[PDB]
């Protein structure tokens, strides 16, 4: 028992982290393959922050002009392109620890493991939810860009997040390895507009699953409600839709605990309206929104899914 | 910027877990040069739980009961014995992924990576912190035991806790890599008392720091106070006491912001005896005390490993 924010083990991504250095900065790249994926903005000074003409700053550089190096050994590159905010440098040597992987481009609402990163170097590794304002709230540092984001299904890698920048507010923006921010963002020392957030129903409902399965049970009541008035609830507090997709989700977690989806939707309504009068959940005294149903069961094994 | 929860990067001790069974009993081992390290448990059958001779449980076994796996291959065990509570296999074969690492009895509260594993496969990784009573409070399900906890200095991987069992009241009792139990615990399926819990005071001062290091200063009073009168608040609120060489451990943090510590105890008496009014201090509601006054500047300084 017991239930804790867990990262994926980071090894196979561990591997595949490089170092780049464009003249002054340094930062983290990604080694798969025979190509190296790092931010554009490696190619970038302070004088050119606030506008960057990127395909200009391009042309300047050659392929000796960009310095990667795998640890120790240093990398020989023949070619450069730039594909969206991402900058691909061909190399000579495929990375031998290249793991099984995929690039996805993950949904609001879903979670990755981090492994933070600074001068190719590993630092630690955490789990971050992408929100629905597409940011994530991280530990990032100066010289961590290139950190990755990932999910890892028995073998397989799936690469989903590079770390780009953080915003005035402190939370923190990147791209898919495609180079397509999340959210309206853009690579320029910016303020610059996330939209409203939202609290990830569904993760919030699959946690209290996780809490009754824990034996942490005294939020559980004797009512029930329809996913439409449920909806007017979350509306009303910043709480994403709920819809008929999330409860199919829900259902294995129904079935083990044998709360139906809406009763547990009723429990969540009266921890809303009336707050959690000084308790708490999981050892949380805020509703956490940051585990979906799927890392819920990951850490339940006893639930049946298939 | 930005402080989260961080387990060090886990690939030097996924190279070493491989999984060990005996008769119907499977979990997990740490493979390092030519000696499988797992709980003795292991050998015991269902009905030998409630006070097993391991002793005599140990003559009775043979090598080829032992069945190892390490990924695709099997080892052979060509060597059993008991060093207090840890199984060493000798194996015929040496891990050529064996890092360099130190076995280390840490103090309460210290913290520790997790790699949580089940059938010799890692599963994930997370941070906890050893309780003031030698208990942790992690995420272990059937079959975990075996699992390792361990911190990276440099390049040097110093193993310090075992998962051996989950006790009756759902927290988690282990062993050093030596096999001596951490606390008054032992291995047998009985109902054990673990001692009364206290919060690591100087961890939640390390932690108030790490939030003004990040932008939450709203706790931050000018109230002054003695090291004798914060202990009388701490002992009443279950906090362990303050000493000079805790106040002496902070002080890194307290020359980077400016902020005396006994100045942060004063701002943590408060907190204390008024609560925190619904308001948040690094996303948490309530007072976190599993980061040591190093892991906050560690994080905050962007070390790494190699
Ligand atoms: C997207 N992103 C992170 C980005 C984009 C383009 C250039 C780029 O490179 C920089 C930006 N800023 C600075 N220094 C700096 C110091 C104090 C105040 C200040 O606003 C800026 N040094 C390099 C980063
Ligand atoms: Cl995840
Ligand atoms: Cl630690």
């Amino acid at each position: 028992s017991g239930f804790r924010k867990m990262a994926f083990p980071s090894g196979k991504v561990e591997g595949c982290m490089v170092q780049v250095t464009c003249g002054t900065t340094t930062l983290n790249g990604l080694w798969l393959d025979d190509v190296v994926y790092c931010p554009r903005h490696v190619i970038c000074t302070s004088e050119d922050m606030l506008n960057p003409n990127y395909e200009d700053l391009l042309i300047r550089k050659s392929n000796h002009n960009f310095l990667v190096q795998a640890g120790n050994v240093q990398l020989r590159v023949i070619g450069h392109s730039m594909q969206n905010c991402v900058l691909k440098l061909k190399v000579d040597t495929a990375n031998p620890k290249t793991p099984k992987y995929k690039f996805v481009r993950i949904q609001p609402g879903q979670t990755f493991s981090v492994l933070a990163c600074y001068n190719g170097s590993p630092s630690g590794v955490y789990q971050c939810a992408m929100r629905p304002n597409f940011t994530i709230k991280g530990s990032f540092l100066n010289g961590s860009c290139g950190s990755v984001g990932f999910n890892i299904d028995y073998d397989c890698v799936s690469f989903c997040y590079m770390h780009h920048m953080e915003l005035p507010t402190g939370v923190h923006a990147g791209t898919d390895l495609e180079g397509n921010f999340y959210g309206p963002f853009v690579d320029r020392q910016t303020a610059q507009a996330a939209g409203t957030d939202t609290t990830i129903t569904v993760n919030v409902l699959a946690w209290l699953y996780a809490a009754v399965i824990n034996g942490d049970r005294w939020f559980l009541n004797r009512f029930t409600t329809t996913l439409n008035d449920f909806n007017l609830v979350a509306m009303k507090y910043n709480y994403e839709p709920l819809t008929q997709d999330h409860v199919d989700i829900l259902g294995p977690l129904s079935a083990q605990t044998g709360i139906a989806v809406l009763d547990m939707c009723a429990s969540l309504k009266e921890l809303l309206q009336n707050g959690m009068n000084g308790r708490t959940i999981l050892g949380s005294a805020l509703l956490e929104d940051e585990f979906t149903p799927f890392d819920v069961v990951r850490q339940c094994s006893g639930v049946t899914f298939q």
